[PDB]
């Protein structure tokens, strides 16, 4: 997250860190047994870490649970990143408490202008590399699809939306991938891609979760 602030320990209780010997992507807990992340974060051998703040220090509120199954969207296209979403089932249900909680799926899509909260442990430098150990947060609004499409001609589909600032300075980045974009208490996006991080007229692009609620519900109830 570039140009953001330290969230505060466990102030984003649905944020998950996906680990394969190191943190490589974020995710969101949707219920005690399931996590939604991005399909471009797919890997075999994932351990989900809940209740994290510093990912290098066991501070006492963590739960490390291995994934039993991953399901990448049936129509995910790794070249265009269209339908960039994946579900991960936990081997054991997590214990929900103040520090570990799930986030609600949306009942409708959000409007351009809505302010959201994006979080993660990804890179914090636009022109450089600095990976933080504690969770960073960023408040950013959903942008109009026209400013999104003018920034990425022929690359945006109906399953994507842009959020951020066109002036640059604030954006999600590598390492934030798969993490949450929450607006009005609902998970509306998943960190997916962008051009570099925090560059002018290159906002971040997010998977439009309101388009996959039926697929999510149907898939977790049958697995
Ligand atoms: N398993 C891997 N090797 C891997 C995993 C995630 C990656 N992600 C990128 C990436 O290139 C990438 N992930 C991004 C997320 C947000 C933004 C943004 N500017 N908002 C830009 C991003 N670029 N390469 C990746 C490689
Ligand atoms: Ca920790
Ligand atoms: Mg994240
Ligand atoms: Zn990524």
């Amino acid at each position: 997250i570039v140009g953001g602030y330290t969230c505060g320990a466990n102030t984003v209780p649905y944020q998950v860190s996906l680990n394969s010997g190191y943190h490589f992507c974020g995710g969101s807990l949707i219920n005690s047994q399931w996590v939604v992340s991005a399909a471009h974060c797919y890997k075999s051998g994932i351990q989900v870490r809940l209740g994290e703040d510093n990912i290098n220090v066991v501070e006492g509120n963590e739960q490390f649970i291995s994934a039993s199954k991953s399901i990448v969207h049936p129509s995910y296209n790794s070249n265009t990143l269209n339908n960039d979403i994946m579900l991960i089932k936990l081997k054991s249900a997590a214990s929900l408490n103040s520090r570990v909680a799930s986030i609600s799926l949306p009942t409708s899509c959000a409007s351009a202008g809505t302010q959201c909260l994006i979080s993660g442990w990804g890179n914090t430098k636009s022109s450089g590399t600095s990976y933080p150990d504690v969770l960073k947060c960023l408040k950013a609004p959903i942008l109009s699809d026209s400013s999104c499409k003018s920034a990425y001609p022929g690359q945006i589909t109906s399953n994507m939306f842009c959020a951020g600032y066109l002036e640059g300075g604030k954006d999600s980045c590598q390492g934030d991938s798969g993490g949450p974009v929450v607006c009005s208490g609902k998970l509306q996006g998943i960190v997916s891609w962008g051009s570099g991080c925090a560059q002018k007229n290159k906002p971040g692009v997010y998977t439009k979760v309101c388009n996959y609620v039926s697929w999510i519900k149907q898939t977790i109830a049958s697995n």
